[PDB]
């Protein structure tokens, strides 16, 4: 069976505690389903299932891909739910959406993800009673999404053991984060994020925010960039400005298959050819996409040299530099508009914006095979292989 | 492509800040996953992918079912990852781990589900700052689990709306509460729950749970003295609808022909499943249009099943999908229900998978069905065959 | 028993969440005391004990009074202590450790208030448990200090009760709110409020902190856009009512032959004190009949006075004071009151009193008088007379 | 400037969790104002002010010390404020409601403390918001009344520095412990607490309870405690002090006053003290407190016929009684703070009514009461009959 992608769009990224800080990841991810439907052609009756990746839903309520179906038009005959692989949840929660119609259980699929690391509570658990004492108030965004539970230590830390055993540099990491804000910066100049992006109606305050740019792309430099501090060791290299940030936002896309699509008349944007998730070691986690992209291009039949575009999740420089380097793949087709850096990282929707990303790039330069992957906290990793047609 | 399920297990049900009150919950579930790899005589290397279903996972850390994974002894190699479809996650697991090994993608699979609602803690948003006023210490358990989102009541609210449309009283209800105790009660003194029980030692001394908590026995007298809980005029009351609990189950997922290689003979096989959407008002009525689609994907009829789970989420909601499905009542929860054993969101969906495996085995069996209610207004059911 | 009031000073009065946003009022009291002390020439090892009115001392350790006059330079030797009558804290203070002296217990006093609204915490009981449900974090800002223990409201709706009964229209109330804002507005331009105020370090950076913070300007035209901010169909609005603010204030309190000793030129001689209780509903009376008795204890008449300092609290509650007694309204707060100045609950007894008595030097006034209302049902009132 | 007090009472000491678990501080307040009016034969509608120590209001609602007033019913035409001198407040309370008569301001006072441990809450600032990271629920009982705020340890580490230089041993502590215990449950055995412990109707879901005998009241059971505060430390939990709910107060008046309303006082207020010391060692306050308060009456040591020293630590306690000298026999004769308790608040005129009870019943005629306060100072207050 032969599963195609119909369409896809995302919101913009936005900053933490910016421009979508008191906007729940529903809301974010009830605009993606409606576009989504909108750019192919798709009523919202016709959608069998939304599946929505994320991470932090704490405190939003039962289910919020259900949340955020309803309040995209979908009838409340359809199912949702939600599923949870870290940063790799956007791009599984694709792979999840194609093998429900591959398996011959559903016809259209809204697959994607949505976060909001700005809503993330703290919590404690109370139910037996603080008789004496202080006690703490965990930060759902640090403990559930940036700290290992295995070792105790934040994602950051993971890097930092990835730039000793590849000896990269400070300098080489601050290149690498330059390098994607300059990228970044120029395809926003270019309008080559607006096909992707779908603006997003900030409502609250006294007036009314239309948002349609990414919040973090505001460029960088190589002076101001060396003299940040290390945020993760005294004697280490990642710093605030060569690691992704905490962001908000949203992206999907709608899922049906290849004879499907031909029936409806839409041109899709890319053949889903093959997926792999594979795990690796907790304290070098950034390793994750190097055997996810392998399997995923032996699955598909390809070699690395065939890809025409990379799209490869930018959550630390020191990881990001290190796939590249294993991989041996031109870096001149990977992230050609920018990563992770400049963009923004909302974990749970990263997966499905990387993709939106791949797709829309594939279309307007002409690209026959992409390959988009992204590293998982915990030791995984998640690779997709997408044909043009 | 047919999946067949080698092996299964579970914990027994623990009560609301019970034996299990201080026990996270990818502990629960650790435990759950060695159980089917020992049952199966499969070793943890051999395990792909772990998919474990959990509502409440909040202050627990990285994906849990990464955790228990890992502390099950599955290789970093493999993969794990958690999904939420509230109430029917536990059984939505075993359908997704199943089309993992259906398209190819995997060739051995551990589905379940896992919860821990007495460590489910109290969260409240203070990144924007709180500039003036008091603000709630939201109950994660309540919030996320157990409020609709669109309407702002209880789940036992929708009880209360089925009980008006089916025309259920409070005596009515009474009766389907008090028979769901004493069936719990005669199949745990019988011993049927010990093949599907894996034990589970609370350490700190060490204490091992092999029994179910919640199964106590209950009257008639006693369950009509008791307040309606959810409205004043009301027919549900605490004793007629499911609690709140903790407790893990899984299974372990390969084809059949992968289980002929291995000499295992399997509890069951996956002829089909299926998950619709009904309206959030009434989601007790979900199992009705889940298990009809279920079964006409597996092309069976409702009067070819010999053995039926139907979980009992609500006394009212639960005599809903029997009225109207109109199987006969005494192959539903033979062995009792979830009113009596308990209700563990994320991993009931496998719980009453578990019973309904063990207990096709001992009568044997050979059609049966599982089914639950999901909040939100949605159902998920799965029809099981014998080998 | 003759006790004068050697010198006084106070800081800048900061707006909600403003300068003063992470400042402990310990902080805010070291300054103030040390000041006191610098400017009538007596040293810190000299002072006996230390009163400073607080009403939401939740989090900031052990009392804070204590903590204020150690980082003040105060030995060890001396005794420290807060007290709390809400409102008339700061001036209650003054009073009290004149009582100190005047007993024959004490040589030398540092009395005054302080308070750090933007600092108070969110508190709840937990030590029981919270089995199920949500639960609130209670502000002690609105719990302690501006909500009425008896029946429940916010003191706005106290203001409510004595506009309603004065039948006090929304433009009057307009006016006079507007009129406290123009006369603060001159002070500050004038340099009147240099000799009371004195400058705060804020220990990103050190900024210098020694202009009032909530003095704004204001007309009557967009006065009366605003809406009413404790009750839909009531006449107070947050412009003609007091803010929310932070601050201390203190004075160094020892007797008249102590001050000719020392060759220390006093502001003021402490003549009476009263203090009285009234009706929690219309709290805002109270300083009609503590005044009353003030001057009944000093032998004074309403005439003979010729500074007055009123804590304008509410509009609606200064009006009712000045219609009482009636007093010339233009020698009643001639640099501005509460409303524009701002209203620290646990200092505003003793920022007031820096302003009447700075004032009454600049001037040559002989007779002042100062008085707040309190919560709750009461009122304070201090006779103060020039040398 | 001779100032009596007319009557006194008190409810009992409950413990930490115990009695009085869900009992805010103002309605323990409410009955000890209504006792004293009650057994003294004096209205409520006479009362000019009430004066309550408390170190833990958070929550409780505005002054709590008003709230108090109001329930046991003093009318609104009164006044009442709220101080705040830790474990002197209640002693302090008494002797600032005997400057209000003294200074002809007043002329019926209420005075006394009141402190509700159990109902403190957690606390944290949270206006400006929390933008990343863990933070710290603050306990206000540990942090505002248990916890120095110059050197930031626990009151008991105090207590090992007064043990450390007046090289006091484990079994020292431990000999004056098991004394105050022994004491303490004799007194309530002979009923010798029943004078002055009046009734609290605790109301509740399922039953209404009186409590009227105090909770804590209790060497082989008493030597196996570990130590609380240092692993090298000689400071249990045995021979220090709990954490304790109560409230008590006294009824104010002048001797005239009190002559002509036919009231007969329980004793004549003499003179108090207040001074400072070391933070580091504060359980010697009381030795400097109640030496400045015998100079002010004119008298010595060896006049006093009882004492009432507060038991806060079982080292700062000992401290006190070697160096000052007086006669050990005739100190806390009914027990101490580490068997009845401790309610900071209320602590202060908790050990003034025992004071005042024995002295009519043994017919002492000069008694002392002194405290030790957190934070480097002490209180004091001689009491003679007439
Ligand atoms: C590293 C981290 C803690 C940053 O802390 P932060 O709260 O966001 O603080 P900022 O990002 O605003 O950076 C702080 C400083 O660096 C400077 N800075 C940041 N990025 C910069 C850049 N790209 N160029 C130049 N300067 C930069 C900021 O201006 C700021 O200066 P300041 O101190 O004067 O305010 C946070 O981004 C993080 O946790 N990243 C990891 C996320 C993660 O692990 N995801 C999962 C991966 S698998
Ligand atoms: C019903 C519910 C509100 C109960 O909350 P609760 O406050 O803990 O009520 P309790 O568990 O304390 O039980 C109440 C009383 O009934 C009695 N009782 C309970 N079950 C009984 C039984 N089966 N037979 C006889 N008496 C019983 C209990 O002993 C208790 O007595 P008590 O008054 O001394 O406490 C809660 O379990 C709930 O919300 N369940 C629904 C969860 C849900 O929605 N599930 C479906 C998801 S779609
Ligand atoms: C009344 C009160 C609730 C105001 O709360 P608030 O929302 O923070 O008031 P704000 O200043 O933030 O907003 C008031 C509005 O009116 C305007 N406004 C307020 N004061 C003004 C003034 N003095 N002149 C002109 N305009 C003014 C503001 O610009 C604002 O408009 P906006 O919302 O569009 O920005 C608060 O001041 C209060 O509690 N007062 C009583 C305190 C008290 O009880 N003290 C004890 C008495 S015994
Ligand atoms: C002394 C103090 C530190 C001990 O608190 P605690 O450690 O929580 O003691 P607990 O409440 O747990 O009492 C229960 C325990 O003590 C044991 N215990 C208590 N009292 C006992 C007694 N009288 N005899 C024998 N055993 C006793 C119990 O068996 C139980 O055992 P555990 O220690 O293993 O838990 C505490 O009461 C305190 O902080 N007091 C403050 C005193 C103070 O500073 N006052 C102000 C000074 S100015
Ligand atoms: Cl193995
Ligand atoms: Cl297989």
């Amino acid at each position: 069976p032969s599963i195609v992608i119909a369409s896809a769009a995302r919101t913009a990224v936005g900053s933490f505690n910016g421009a979508f800080a008191n906007t729940p990841a529903h809301e974010l991810g009830a605009t993606v389903i409606s576009a989504v439907l909108e750019r192919a052609g798709v009523a919202a009756g016709e959608v069998n299932e939304v599946i929505l990746g994320q991470v932090l839903p704490a405190g939003e309520g039962q289910n919020p891909a259900r949340q955020a179906a309803m309040k995209a038009g979908v009838p409340q005959e359809a199912t949702a739910w939600g599923m949870n692989q870290l940063c790799g949840s956007g791009l599984r929660a694709v792979a999840l959406g194609m093998q429900q119609i591959a398996t011959g259980d559903a016809s259209i699929i809204v697959a994607g993800g949505m976060e909001s690391m700005s809503m993330a509570p703290h919590c404690a658990h109370l139910r037996g009673g603080v008789k004496m004492g202080d006690f703490k108030m965990i930060d759902t965004m640090i403990k559930d999404g940036l700290t290992d539970a295995f070792y105790g230590y934040h994602m950051g830390t993971t890097a930092e053991n990835v730039a000793k055993q590849w000896q990269l540099s400070r300098d080489e990491q601050d290149a690498f984060a330059v390098a994607s804000q300059n990228k970044a910066e120029a395809a926003q100049k270019d309008g080559r994020f607006k096909d992707e992006i779908v603006p997003f109606i900030v409502k609250g305050r006294k007036g009314d925010i239309t948002v349609d740019a990414d919040e973090e792309i505001r460029g960088a430099t190589l002076d101001s960039m060396a003299k940040l501090r290390p945020a993760f060791d005294k004697e280490g290299t990642v710093t605030a400005g060569n690691a992704s940030g905490l962001n908000d936002g949203a992206a999907a896309a709608l899922l049906m298959s290849e004879a499907e699509a031909s029936r409806r008349g839409i041109q899709p944007l890319g053949r889903i050819v093959s997926w792999a998730t594979v795990g690796v070691d907790p304290k070098v986690m950034g390793t994750g996409p190097i055997p996810a992209s392998r399997k995923a291009l032996e699955r598909a039949g390809w070699k690395i040299g065939d890809l025409d575009l990379v799209e490869a999740n930018e959550a630390f420089a020191a990881q990001a530099c290190a796939v590249n380097k294993d991989l041996g793949w031109d870096p001149s087709i990977v992230n050609v508009n920018g990563g992770a850096i400049a963009i923004g990282h909302p974990i749970g929707a990263s997966g499905a914006r990387i993709l939106n990303t791949l797709l829309f790039e594939m279309k307007r330069r002409g690209a026959r095979k992409g390959l988009a992957t992204l590293c998982i906290g915990g030791g995984m990793g998640v690779a997709m292989c997408i044909e043009s047609l």
